[PDB]
């Protein structure tokens, strides 16, 4: 089997992407944030504290003839950006782009933090990291991909995120028309439960490539590119007037600037992030200070190849017995 679904930016800045997901019978379609940095599929629901729901579409398990309470199971998750959610668990039928999993754990939110409430466009998350990170207790549950894997034509999914435009998540096949050149594969460590890999270095603009190992995660649920302070300083030093602002919470730059590109290495291959992808717009409405899309990972404890990086590539998440990651230009 295979599946193919379009993923769409939630706003003009590509702060996140949403993908429609069918849950239950008859189908209830919710727009979920596909997140390769976590492993829970959770949704706003009829059980979510009413004051914490503000415009989201909810899953109502009592209206699904295939929903079953997973007795005694609870979940609770905290994300890198400080947001969180928790609740109980159902199993139900879940379909993405024509690919169907029966008995998928659908984690129903009883509580969500403010940032989730305040984002009317995201109805929940669909985790695509390794199932070892799944938070369901006392019986850990599998991700949608893990459940689908054996049925797929090939045990892979691909992320093809757009810049200010829709893109695609495919399951079970590699669309050879979706990228240019060849796909370069690189090793993954699953030791921390992430799609963790090592970039071979970077360049800023038309500058020379610096060969240096950068360990990080491919994370579709993180907006920006978080890299070591040395790398980030080298980038922003090429933008007149750019500075790190403790009050804003990272590097800012004059909105009048033209940003240089940023290249990262994948083995001997190179992925170029155009300068415009690094612009996250005014820090507040009407400001001429703009927020940068490359930020320091210092104090996160891990480097994160988030959407800024991934949307410059066609990315293969290869879930073979020994997983690997593939990157192509597009």
């Amino acid at each position: 089997s295979t599946g193919s679904a379009t993923t769409t930016p939630i706003d003009s800045l590509d702060d996140a992407y949403i993908t429609p997901v069918q849950i239950g019978t008859p189908a209830q379609t919710l727009n979920l944030d596909f997140d390769t940095g976590s492993s829970d599929l959770w949704v706003f629901s009829s059980e979510t504290t009413a004051s914490e729901v503000d415009g989201q579409t909810i899953y109502t398990p009592s209206k699904s003839t295939t929903a079953k309470l997973l007795s005694g199971a609870t979940w609770s998750i905290s994300y890198g950006d400080g947001s969180s959610s928790s609740g109980d668990v159902y199993t139900d039928t879940v379909s993405v782009g024509g690919l169907t999993v029966t008995g998928q754990a659908v984690e129903s939110a009883k509580k969500v933090s403010s940032s989730f409430t305040e984002d009317s466009t995201i109805d929940g998350l669909l985790g695509l990291a390794f199932s070892t990170l799944n938070t369901v207790s006392p019986t850990q549950q599998k991700t949608f991909f893990d459940n689908a894997k054996a049925s797929l034509d090939s045990p892979v999914f691909t992320a093809d995120l757009g810049y200010h435009a829709p893109g695609t998540y495919n399951f079970g096949f590699i669309d050879t028309t979706a990228y240019t050149g060849s796909i370069t594969y690189t090793a993954v460590s699953t030791k921390q439960g992430f799609w963790e890999w090592t970039s071979t270095g970077y360049a800023v603009g038309s500058g020379t490539f610096k060969s240096t190992s950068i360990d990080g995660i491919a994370d579709t649920g993180t907006t920006l590119l978080y890299l070591p302070a040395t790398v980030v300083s080298a980038y922003w030093a090429q933008v007149s007037g750019a500075k790190s602002s403790s009050s804003v919470g990272g590097y800012v730059f004059p909105c009048s600037a033209t940003l240089p590109s940023f290249t990262f290495g994948v083995g001997s291959a190179r992925i170029v992030i155009p300068g415009d992808y690094i612009d996250f717009g005014p820090i507040s409405t009407g400001s001429s200070s703009c927020f940068g899309g490359i930020q320091s990972s210092a104090g996160i404890g891990i480097n994160i190849f988030g959407d800024v990086a991934l949307k410059a590539a066609f990315v293969v998440f290869n879930g073979a017995t020994t997983p690997t990651l593939g990157f192509a230009s597009k």
